[PDB]
């Protein structure tokens, strides 16, 4: 898992996100959708967004970004002891939303990108290492639930 020092770095980085949850959330989703247009198709409510300008102007997209990062933040604050929080998310994303684990990889990468984009020179090598470990743990624990369900896509 992560060391206490690594968790401290993760939660310090997370304070940056908490100062503007909606802005970070919006940028993460836009990075996901523009880099991987197939992901947009999983969202009936965002399929109509045909340009990035439309994405940027969508208040509902910002709202969903807030929902997403709020859930992730709650998980991170558990420092790995997140079974109760993570299980339901894994199960909704596999069974209802049909989100392949690859797309969770994509959004994890998007989070790292957005952190550098919004905080250039202020997301240090140690911080990137710790946040990466935290996102891998999240993804990996979701993957275990996906395997239980026999879910691939
Ligand atoms: C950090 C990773 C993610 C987190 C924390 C997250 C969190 C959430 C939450 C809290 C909800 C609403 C409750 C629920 O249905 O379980 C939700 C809904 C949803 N998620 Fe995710 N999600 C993540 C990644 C993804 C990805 C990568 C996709 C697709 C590429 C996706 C697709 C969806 C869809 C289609 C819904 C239903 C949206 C609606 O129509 O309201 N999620 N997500």
């Amino acid at each position: 898992g992560l060391s206490d020092g690594e968790w401290q770095q993760v939660l310090n980085v997370w304070g940056k996100v908490e100062a503007d949850i909606a802005g970070h959330g919006q940028e993460v989703l836009i990075r996901l959708f523009t880099g991987h247009p197939e992901t947009l198709e999983k969202f009936d409510k965002f399929k109509h967004l045909k340009t990035e300008a439309e994405m940027k102007a969508s208040e509902d997209l910002k709202k969903h970004g807030t929902v997403v990062l709020t859930a992730l933040g709650g998980i991170l604050k558990k420092k790995g002891h997140h079974e109760a929080e993570l299980k339901p998310l894994a199960q909704s994303h596999a069974t209802k939303h049909k989100i392949p684990i690859k797309y969770l990889e994509f959004i994890s990468d998007a989070i790292i990108h957005v952190l550098h984009s919004k905080h250039p020179g202020d997301f240090g090598a140690d911080a990137q290492g710790a946040m990466t470990k935290a996102l891998e743990l999240f993804r990996n624990d979701i993957a275990a639930k996906y395997k239980e369900l026999g879910f691939q896509g």
